[PDB]
C-alpha cells in the first residue's frame, strides 16, 4: 500500500515536492475551520455560514457556493427573496435595489421589485385662487421610486411629518384628513352666512350655487 | 533534518505526490496576494478588505473571515449596524432591510429595523362637501413600509411632488401648508363679505358665520 | 521530470503532500477549480459576480471577487460608483449609498448623499381655530432620503388612506383633489357676494 514520505524540506522550485506545513498555510486561507487532519493527514472542507431569506441559515462547503448563496438569497439585513432578472443601477452614484428595480438616472434610488425611476424635476409652487404659494425643495438632486405606472406602491408606518414654509418632511393621511375637514368646517359657516343674509320677502339662499335669490 | 525533493512531475493520481507548481496555482486561486515565496517556500497568507460601518476597511487573512464581516458589517454602500435578528423578505419577489424587518407579501419592501408590512389596499377618491375627487395610483402592487404601528419613522429630505390629478409624487409639509393657508385666507375673505354685508343693512358673527 | 507514486497522506509538517489532499482544497475553492486527471493541470476557479449594468463578469480568484461586492455589489443590491463609503453610525441603524450617513439609533439613509438628524414628532395643524390631531406622533428614528438642498423627490408612489388614523403617504393626486375642494368653495362664496352686491370685490371680499 501506499506510505508517508517523511522529512521533506518546503518546496522552493515550481518542480519540488511541498509539504503539509505548506498545504496547511493554504487550508488555512480558506478559513472556516479547513484543516489537515493530523493522525490521517484527510482534509476537512471549509464550512461557510449564509443566511437565507425566510430568518434561517445554511451552511456550505466551499467559496463558490458561498458567493452564489450571496448573489441570491442576500446577505444578513439586506435580502430579497427572487429568482427574477438583477436590478440595474444605471445613473451615476445611482442605487437600485431588488428584482427587476431600474434607476435610470445620476443619484436616483430605485426601491422594490419593478421599481423604476424617471429624471426628477422640481415643483415650485400652487396657485390657489389667483395666490401662489412657494414651496421647499425645489430643485431634486433626483428620485426615490417604490415602483412604476401602474404598479405603484403604498408607504406606510409614516410618522406625521412638519407643516410650514420650510418643511421638506413626507405627510400622511391623518394630515389631509385634518385639512379636509376644516374645508367643509368652513363651508357650514359659509352656508349659515348665505342663510342669514337671504333673511326678505321670498328671499332664498341656495348652498348649491352659493347665491341669493333676492 | 527534512531536505527538499526535486524533480517531481505534476501529480495526476490521488497517491501521487504533488509539486510547488500546481501548489502554487491552487494558491492564486485565493487572490488577495497569497502566494509562495520562490526561495524559500514560505507561504503568504490572502488579505481581503472588508468594509466596517463606521467609515473604516479592515483586512482579514481568510475566506471565511471576509464572509463573517459580510454578513455582520456589510459590505460597500449597503450597512447594518446591528447584532439583532436577521431581516426577512418572506413575500414573493419581496425586499426586507435591516434588523427585524418582515416583508409578509408579494412584491413588499421592509425598510428599517423593525419595520414590518401588511397586505396593501387601494385608496380611490375623496369626498369633500359632497364631490367626488379621483386620485392617481389607485391598485398597488405592494407597500413599502417603514416602520410598524406606534414605531413609524418619519420621511425627511423629500423634494415638493407634482400637484395635479395623474400625480403619483410623494407631497412634503411645504405643500400641505400652502394649501392650509389657502384656506385661511379664504376665511379672511368671507369675513370680510360678512362684515361689509352687515354694514350694508346688524353684525356679523365670525365664530357661526352669521349676519 | 518524474512523477512519485504511491504516496499515502502527510500529517506532520515536513511530510510530502498528495494529489487527493491537494485536490480537497481545489474543492473547497469551487467553482469548478481542479486538478486534472491525466496531467496535473490546475484548473483556476470561475466565479460568477453581478454588475451594476444588467450584466455579469466572471473573476478567476477568491479576492476578485470579494472586491467586485465590495464595489458593483450582488445581485439585487447594486449602487454604481465609485465615491466613498455609506455609514451606518447609530444602533440597528441603515445606510445606503455613497456618502449616505444614519446619525441616529435607528435610522435609515437612502441614497448618494442622504443624510438623517434626529427624527421629531408633529402632533397637530390648527386651523381657523380648530386644532387636529395626527396619527404617528412618536416616531423612533427617520428615513432620509437626501439632504438640505439636495432633496429627493419620491414617485409612483400609490394613493394612502385618508382618515384620523392614517399612517399613509400621500401623494399630489390627493393634495390636487383638496386643492380643487378650496377652489370650488370659493366659487360658491363669489357666487354669495356678487348676487348679495346686486360691486363685490373677489380678491377681498368686501361688498360695497
Ligand atoms: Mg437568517
Ligand atoms: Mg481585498
Ligand atoms: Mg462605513
Ligand atoms: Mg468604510
Ligand atoms: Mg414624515
Ligand atoms: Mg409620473
Ligand atoms: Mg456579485
Amino acid at each position: 500500500g501506499p506510505v508517508a514520505l517523511h522529512n521533506v524540506a518546503p518546496g522552493t522550485a515550481s518542480t519540488d515536492a511541498v509539504n503539509v506545513g505548506q498545504l496547511g498555510a493554504v487550508t488555512t486561507g480558506l478559513g472556516g475551520g479547513a484543516a489537515i487532519d493530523p493522525k490521517t493527514g484527510a482534509v476537512t472542507a471549509p464550512s461557510y455560514t449564509v443566511y437565507n431569506a425566510d430568518g434561517t441559515t445554511s451552511n456550505v462547503g466551499n467559496v463558490g457556493a458561498a458567493i452564489d448563496a450571496i448573489n441570491s438569497t442576500g446577505i444578513k439585513y439586506f435580502h430579497a427573496n427572487s429568482t427574477k432578472p438583477d436590478s440595474q443601477a444605471l445613473g451615476a452614484d445611482s442605487v437600485a435595489i431588488g428584482p427587476n428595480a431600474v434607476a435610470n438616472n445620476a443619484g436616483d434610488v430605485a426601491l422594490g421589485s419593478g421599481a423604476v425611476t424617471s429624471q426628477a424635476g422640481g415643483t415650485l409652487s400652487e396657485t390657489i385662487n389667483g395666490v401662489t404659494y412657494s414651496f421647499a425643495g425645489t430643485t431634486p438632486i433626483g428620485t426615490v421610486s417604490v415602483g412604476a405606472p401602474g404598479v405603484e406602491r403604498t408607504i406606510t408606518n409614516v410618522a406625521a411629518g412638519r407643516i410650514g414654509q420650510s418643511s421638506t418632511d413626507a405627510i400622511n393621511g391623518s394630515q389631509l384628513y385634518g385639512t379636509n375637514q376644516s374645508i367643509e368646517a368652513l363651508t357650514d359657516k359659509m352656508n349659515s352666512l348665505g342663510n342669514t343674509v337671504a333673511n326678505g320677502s321670498g328671499a332664498s339662499y341656495n348652498p348649491q350655487t352659493g347665491a341669493v335669490n333676492g
